[PDB]
């Protein structure tokens, strides 16, 4: 039997140290009686589209930020990622005959999962930086040390991006009339602008002969809907916004739509894998390269007793040169156990390179090798690649090497080449959302 | 005030002499209680569908047979030439993203209007054919009697072919998914087949993008609607088959959704516009090149009093020389009176050769030069041109002449060359659509 | 294997015999080559809603004459009787949350099955009136002899009238907010009529409703699918108007959407069988009270060796006093054997009395205890209790005894109570909707 | 020309002194960086709906507290009034054929305007409770100074009210097929939540029947949109939330879709006025007892200069005494100078009691009779009664009296006996709609 709270019992990975237990517990009651982030009915939905991509009738796209901060805390920024959502969707959608469900890493991807525990310069050291929801990035005493009320500003960011997320999806933006502007304007000047470009003509082509035809007011056309996305890893944060759904009984974590475990902490023993036991979300687990097959489907027994098949998104991400090694074992497991699964690739936190300094690269063209390796391998197997796991952004920055053009190191983009991790930009975004499109169409053809 | 039978009162034009007044009077009797072909809501739906393209928000196709005969009699022919049609309507719904209001002549096309009433072969006189509605085309007494025996098999064959082409229009064979197979087998191996294939594909893809969207139920991409419309030139015929609406109590000559006035029998005075005068119908009128200014003002006045936007098409043959000349004071006229309208080319009953013995010609390259500059005359004026109307077949044939391959004079179409005209075949029909297309894109550009 | 003359082989029942076998062969020719009636696109999409109701997602309503005539073709009779089956149609679709399936015993329900081959009156005998497709009702020679031109007389009243029937579907006449104009107006001052006129004022409240939510224009209110059905008696006509399908190249009697075997006629080693055997449609077959349990499997095997759920329609005629003792066995082995049926009843055929002098007498107080026990039989064997198939009439008669009012004796259904048998009026068709009506509302609940 | 700041040379009532300037101007700065609560694309939505209403095609809903506090921010708080207004739009859409507007007094009603600024106890003297956005109901020193910190905590507030409403509303929750679920527990044993039950099982049976139709996957039946307002009061919230449109540079204030103006601050010289002059917002002016005809034309002049029909909703709150007497002449005013305006009646402020000790009664007979006297004033004068504006609540009380049980003087609703006035509950508000619904009805039989 399971509670929300039972995960305190478990052993457990990557939680901070707070210096009062009282304090913490005092903003943990007062969180627990706020209002949810999203209403039970939702995730449900969301399991029932995930079914939809693990039968291989729709393709998921999650994408976001490394982790949001609260010095980063602009309309700009929420809708500029959104855009970028968007144009992925509506590239893979149009060129493939494919239904993509849209979950963003937004309105709670706060809390980061560190290699080291304390971090240490010139002979000072101090606790490690866990994200803006637990301390904070300078590097002294009082940024470090956890703060419990952190919590609260992490929840207030998150509904004032939610809510403006919803705006967007439901209110105008993205209607299929706009999808010109979804292009960002620093995406101009190359073939591959040019690309959008003439799809999004065709689009244009295809609604205007959809109104010529009587269907000028669906509403299909001009609403979709966005479901949002983080890794559980500060399980204080969770439980506070885990409440039974009204009609049912059943507990749902409500801090967002879906819900993932972290390669670092998805101990089947352990604490985070105790909390998404006993939640109604569809929900993830990081699957890279320590992952076994054996240890794989006993998880799956875990997270997936029933064998539901909007249930459990794998999350793949084993490095360019290591997936065609690991990958094919992991599905012959799970064809063999007959399980349903929702197979995605993140091929980006298999490809980190960190140079002796600490100063983290990614290097493009190894994110779209292990991304085009993936797809070869359920090719091989029989199974489905059934989504894509990104982390980007909207800002006209280059964080990851070997694109088209050279990088930025601009010190805006300092944060994740050291404490988080290169972002996509929209170039890059939009080239593996035309990538993803022609290997969709091949499968399907 | 008017009546089914207040055009018995006018002269007359292009009538013929039936040998026995009562004989006839019990066929039509027998016709008067016979099913109307269509249903008054009908029409008022297509006056509805006129009145959009007289505003310029569609366009108008009318198509089909020169005269329908007992001979030819076959679904094959109904359903190869309703092919044509929506082939044509595709074509021109996409690249223009207009709705096409599409009217085939056909189920009722069968009486013909002649140059002369009589015929001579060496030294032997005969009444002229005016189709198999009045007599046959056989030069032999039996044969060119006038028999009103022959009212009833031209109504059997009407409600035979409309049946069939309802049943396709709305049972499946309409619907977008068949874009492909409305392609005849006989345009293939030409750039033009291969346009074809390529706007078709466009199609599939919208389609697939649409079910990807969640709009794969609408009915708007599984049915049309497919009215009917002929000369109404025998008034026999057409008076038998006016009909009360019962909910209004108003007159609808119910043998077709519209009918139209040739130019030889559109005296103002006369018989022929009596009829039309007081049938709440859609209605047309044959404009030729002797049709001046003050004539065609005083016809309308007669023709729409109220100044109604859905009940008058204007429907211009002028020759591909004199459409230059003629047109544009004609038009002048209408807006400087401030009627509404739809105004159709008509490229073909304008530009026939008869040679001296009789045999007729068309020259395709005449053909496309009249819709041309009938455009280009609308363009000038500030006028909106308005629709096509056109004679044409699904039968693999070629008629008339400098189309892309010389022509076939097989015996077939030797009906075609002497009592009836040349009719478009299916590559022509084609041309001419993407022609319309290109050129409607560039109205509403 | 089969062909459309492979009926010619078997031994054959109430067959007419021609005078002129070349004369017959020749009309036979004529009208092979005549337009189809239906598509087979369209028999499909029957057999797709068939399969509905055998799954207990819908109900089907099979109504119309007992036999069409050649004196009473005109729009006003065949406008009546759709209204009535429209009438009875939402009456079911509102009060039960169920679809109903609309086919109409019309456009082609000619030919007629006599308990005797020829009739005696004071020492003439002559051949027997089977029906106008056949011969004549007059008892005289020149009437009585067969004259195979009548098939393309049929042929023509049936393209006539599916033709208008087609129209009043699609075409306006059938969209809900008609509602009203389908009650007859001698429906009126009772409280059957206040019944109907309430459900109306329902149904335009549900639109109302629907338009103020947005959904005014949709196509679903506006239009509805007419079928058309007959028994296939006389297979000369059923065999000149079976065409292969253009895509599939599969058979498909394109005389009506669905045929039916008649209670006289269902030898499993005779002709008709044959004839349904190999074409695609809908089928039906009368099961009365000489049909055993092994009989019928038998006949299964024959007309539906796949068990496809949409292809086969049994229609029980049993007698009031009947169905209660026959039935339960029927159900019972089909049950045990797994086949897929929609049950259907006929509660008319079962339930004429011939008087001594061949007056037939039907008492609807009969026909609606047949329905009901058709209903508790269903009810009592866990199997669905699928359609209604009654004969009826738009006119304002009453023919069948101890409705509500007592009976016409008019001369007009004087052929009614002789060589045809007495139809439901409009009344008694409402009565009967609105008892299915409560008994699906109860089935359902 | 105008800016968010030019209410600030403007003279102005209702402000609070804030004992730090740059305090206060430093969490203006704060909350000018945070994201807005709508898009402009939604303020222009409602315009357009407005219009509708303005016109006679719809109903404007517009219902929720009197004032937010930070005491009672729960989702059952939120989900409770939203049901409530649910059941009123229902009622009204289903019984009167109307589409409903349905905008809540929600996610920022937290500034409230005082007849004194100040208060006094026993000797003591403090400055007003002014609402939570501004200072605290306590009476005391550190509650009642201002407190700029509480702008941040108001927008928190409603970033996490909108994000539950604009997730309800779109995410299943009012979904039709929901309508049951809507009546709250407390409303049972009566005849009015018998009434509601009734029409809620006619809802069922309409979407039966429209799924039946084939309609049962239509967005507009699982989907509605919900528009946020409040009063206009607190500049320094309502300047630092106004945000320019993306696409048109247009100024919107985005702390709610609709900002009104209360009786107290709509001086035409005034700030108040001075702000909503400028955005491109729907807006609304309270419409008092002191309101002539002269003066509220100039006041239309400002707020609507180009006579927009969707810009200015006209919200009459006159007293049950007054309405008979003063409406007439203003709506006389408006019709004789052509302008466009959205009549609503608040039939609340207008009806309150104040005794000596400062405690607040409305008799709920008193607003009733408001309400039908708005109805009857614009019956007399040809103008249409387009909308009610109501404080409600969706918790177990009775806060006005003369309902039809005796009143709850809770504790909880003493708050709304003092500094906050009584709202009406959800009998009350049910009442009120079948009220609106039967009078809208009448209105459009
Ligand atoms: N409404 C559809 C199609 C759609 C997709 C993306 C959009 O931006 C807009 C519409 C969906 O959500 O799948
Ligand atoms: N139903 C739409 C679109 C359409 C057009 C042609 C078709 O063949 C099919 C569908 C119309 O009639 O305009
Ligand atoms: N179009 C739907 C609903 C409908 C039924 C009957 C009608 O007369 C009209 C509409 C159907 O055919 O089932
Ligand atoms: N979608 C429609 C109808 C509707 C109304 C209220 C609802 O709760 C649900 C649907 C609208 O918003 O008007
Ligand atoms: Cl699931
Ligand atoms: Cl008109
Ligand atoms: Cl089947
Ligand atoms: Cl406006
Ligand atoms: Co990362
Ligand atoms: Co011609
Ligand atoms: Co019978
Ligand atoms: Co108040």
């Amino acid at each position: 039997s399971w509670s929300p709270e039972s995960w305190r019992a478990k052993p457990i990975q990557q939680q901070p140290e707070y210096p009062d237990a009282a304090h913490l517990a005092r903003v943990e009651q007062t969180l627990a009686g706020y209002p949810p982030l999203v209403f039970a009915g939702e995730a449900r939905e969301l399991r029932r589209q995930f079914a939809e991509v693990t039968a291989g009738r729709a393709f998921l796209l999650q994408g976001g930020d490394c982790a949001e901060s609260f010095a980063e805390f602009s309309a700009a920024k929420i809708r500029d990622t959104f855009k970028v959502l968007l144009q992925m969707a509506v590239v893979m959608t149009f060129a493939a005959g494919c239904p993509v469900v849209k979950v963003g890493r937004m309105a709670g991807q706060f809390a980061k999962p560190r290699s080291s525990g304390d971090e240490t310069q010139n002979g000072v050291t101090l606790p490690a930086y866990r994200g803006d929801i637990v301390n904070g990035i300078g590097f002294d005493e009082k940024s470090r040390v956890p703060d419990p009320e952190r919590l609260l500003q992490a929840y207030h960011q998150s509904t004032a991006s939610l809510n403006l997320l919803r705006a967007f999806a439901q209110g105008g933006f993205a209607d299929l009339h706009q999808v010109h502007r979804w292009n960002l304007d620093f995406i101009a000047n190359s073939a591959l602008a040019e690309r959008y470009q003439q799809l999004a003509d065709r689009i244009d082509e295809t609604l205007a002969f959809m109104r010529a035809c009587g269907l000028d007011s669906a509403p299909q056309l001009r609403e979709t809907s966005f479901f949002t996305a983080h890794e559980a890893l500060l399980l204080n944060y969770e439980e506070a916004l885990t409440r039974r759904d009204s009609l049912t009984g059943e507990w749902y974590d409500c801090s967002a739509h879906m819900l993932w475990i972290g390669d670092r902490t998805r101990q089947i023993d352990g604490a985070h894998v105790e909390m998404l036991r006993g939640v109604g979300n569809p929900i993830g687990v990081k699957v890279g390269p320590s992952m076994d097959s054996e240890e794989l489907i006993r998880l799956i027994d875990i997270l997936n007793p029933d064998n539901d098949p909007g249930r459990l998104n794998l999350i793949v991400r084993m490095g360019a040169d290591k997936v065609g090694d690991h990958l094919p074992r992991l599905i012959q497991a799970i064809q063999r156990e007959g399980r349903q699964v929702l197979w995605s690739s993140d091929p980006m936190h298999g490809n980190t390179i960190k140079a002796s300094s600490g100063y983290k690269t990614r290097d493009f063209a190894r994110v779209l090798a292990e991304v085009r390796q993936f797809f070869e391998v359920h090719q091989a197997e029989g199974s489905y690649a059934g989504g894509i796991h990104i982390e980007m952004t909207g800002q006209n920055v280059t964080e990851c090497i070997g694109g088209s053009r050279p990088i930025t190191e601009d010190g805006l983009s300092d944060r994740y080449h050291t404490h988080c991790d290169p972002r996509l930009n929209a170039d890059q975004s939009l080239e593996l959302a035309f990538l993803i499109a022609e290997t969709l169409k091949q499968v399907r053809r």
